[PDB]
């Protein structure tokens, strides 16, 4: 947990495109939204954390608790049941809503936070960097 705690700037990512046109997480939107989400807030709480998407175009927010599941809907997810927990040190969000799932895998080593966004098909690769 000692590592989410903060604000964080993408840096790295790549493949959004591909996963988008297929998920229906854009198909269109995240030819933009690929790019336009260069802040995120991470502040953890008690036994828990929320997550702030700053950005320009479009913005999100939602709290989570490490070891549970919820229902929930993000702009770009849609409504699905996001079962979030940690293990050893990499904080496994699987979010399940009924024809597949994927899987957004958290994890900073160096000096980067990477995500890996992975799905029944296509994956992402998506990096925070700690600005604050």
């Amino acid at each position: 947990v000692d590592a989410f705690v903060g604000t964080w700037k993408l840096v790295d990512s790549k493949n959004f495109d591909d996963y988008m046109k297929s998920l229906g997480v854009g198909f269109a939107t995240r030819q933009v939204g690929n790019m336009t989400k260069p802040t995120t807030i991470i502040e953890v709480n008690g036994d828990t954390v929320i997550i702030k998407t700053q950005s320009t175009f479009k913005n999100t927010e939602i709290s989570f608790k490490l070891g549970v599941e919820f229902d929930e809907t993000t702009a770009d997810d849609r409504k699905v049941k996001s079962i979030v927990t940690l293990d050893g040190g990499k904080l496994v969000h699987v979010q399940k809503w009924n024809g597949q799932e994927t899987s957004l895998v958290r994890e900073m080593v160096d000096g980067k936070l990477i995500l890996t966004l992975t799905h029944g098909t296509a994956v992402c690769t998506r990096t925070y960097e700690k600005q604050a």
